[PDB]
């Protein structure tokens, strides 16, 4: 019920409509290319090469697809989310955002394709 | 309701326990890490710089996640498939296969790990 | 998912453990034979030759099934909703009651068996 | 995935376009009034008063609505079905049928209305 674009230069991430509600199950599913800055593009887990020099998202890779659910942390998403359920008191709107060290978006490239659905439960 | 990993290395590919009936839709999720031969690794998009010398599925890139549905030619999955459904005359068991050049998967290295699921329709 | 029972004679109706929130797909069977008085038994759609003498829903007929989310007006449910959205917005936990006068629950007898999933959305 | 109407009268059935495949769960819903003579009318269920005279369905009242699989024995489905698997060796075209006595389906009158979906496995 969800698709569109996340660019991997914006820091504030993509608002999606898809409100997570307590007990809702979440498929995703990321495709696409994109870059930290070096003249190379990572799928939506990233790159496992690059440390970590403070990520919004220390549990994904650098270039990796993140998301908050309302005022959440980060969550990371990678390739995607199978059958999902949330921690408990987690729920509000889905942010999706580029794994990447705040003020470190400018030099950012490309973007990733994301579907969101909710599933039966 | 099929989850599992796919080994780069294995040119008949992993059979899956599903068997997708005509007006099936499914959703496919695909993570991991695999090489067919280099040090590097990729995730189930594969390797966008390597050339084509023979894949199985010459609309994936090297390295990429690929499937068959019974006897059906190559389709890819990539990341994965949301809420997909095939075209005619497919059906049959899920094969997912690792993209690479037959005879030379021995080299091969890593898996995708897969969740694959039924849904509403 | 939720299963249970609602009975023709509790007035209050069966509270339920399903939060109906905006955008949601839901599926409800209902099944088994109740009385609104007469000796006669009906199904959940109830007596569609009895008058509306003040009925809690003036859309359904006298014994048939219906709903509140949260403190919405009834909503008629009668044998079921299939991959039903709520035409208003509304939202909260479904209870399922029994369609009958205020003040004459008395004289019920019998109860509707019920199943309430979410679908894909 | 099927939405259409059962006529009492009809001996043969209404042949659906949902082919049941094994390890399929799916969901009914039926509403409506239909009659198997008399002038009254009675809901999915059936006449839970009249006896058994040789129905084609033994498991459920004179009235209600049955459907075969393939070529299966009659099935209950009365009100509907809710995320149901069949009996092993059931496979093939949902047939929905009105229950009555061969041969005295000419005084019938009356539908069902019944929705029909596969759901996630
Ligand atoms: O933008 C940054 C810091 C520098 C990334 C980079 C490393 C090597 C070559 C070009 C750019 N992190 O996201
Ligand atoms: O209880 C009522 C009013 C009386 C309905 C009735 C009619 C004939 C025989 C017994 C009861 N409404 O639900
Ligand atoms: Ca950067
Ligand atoms: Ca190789
Ligand atoms: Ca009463
Ligand atoms: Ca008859």
């Amino acid at each position: 019920a969800w698709k569109g674009e996340v660019l991997a230069n914006n820091e504030a991430g993509q608002v999606t409509s898809i409100i997570y509600n307590p007990g809702d199950v979440i498929t995703i599913v990321a495709a696409g290319w994109a870059s930290y800055g070096p003249t190379q593009k990572w799928g939506p887990q990233g790159d496992r090469e690059h440390p970590d020099q403070g990520l919004i998202c220390h549990d994904a890779f650098c270039g990796a697809l993140v998301m908050k659910i309302g005022n959440s942390g980060t969550i990371p998403v990678n390739t995607g989310l199978f059958r999902w359920v949330a921690p408990n008191n987690v729920q509000g709107a889905i942010t999706l955002i580029y794994n990447d060290v705040p003020g470190t978006y400018g030099n950012n490239s490309g973007s990733f394709s994301v579907n969101i659905g909710k599933d039966q439960s």
